[PDB]
C-alpha cells in the first residue's frame, strides 16, 4: 500500500531522468502490472510504462532534488504538467 492510483511521483527508467509522473488508474480491461507494480503516466510524454515501488518517489518530497530543467523538451512540459494539470 506504499502507493495508490492518483499520487504524484517522480519515476526512474533506466537511462533517463527521475521522471514527473502518476500512478495511474487503468481502465477496466486494461492489462494491468505484475502485482508489485504499478501502472505509471508521464507526464509531458504520456509515456506508460510498469514500475516497481524501488524506481517510485512521491513528488513533493523530492522535487527539490529531482524537479531540475533537463535537455529533454518532454521532461520540461512534464514538469508544467505535473505542477498545472497532473489529471490530464
Amino acid at each position: 500500500s506504499e502507493y495508490k492510483a492518483g499520487d504524484l511521483v517522480f519515476a526512474k527508467m533506466k537511462g533517463y531522468p527521475h521522471w514527473p509522473a502518476r500512478i495511474d488508474e487503468l481502465p477496466e480491461g486494461a492489462v494491468k502490472p505484475p502485482a508489485n507494480k504499478y501502472p505509471i503516466f508521464f507526464f509531458g510524454t504520456h509515456e506508460t510504462a510498469f514500475l516497481g515501488p524501488k524506481d517510485l518517489f512521491p513528488y513533493k518530497e523530492y522535487k527539490d532534488k529531482f524537479g531540475k530543467s533537463n535537455k529533454r523538451k518532454g521532461f520540461n512540459e512534464g514538469l508544467w504538467e505535473i505542477e498545472n494539470n497532473p489529471g490530464v
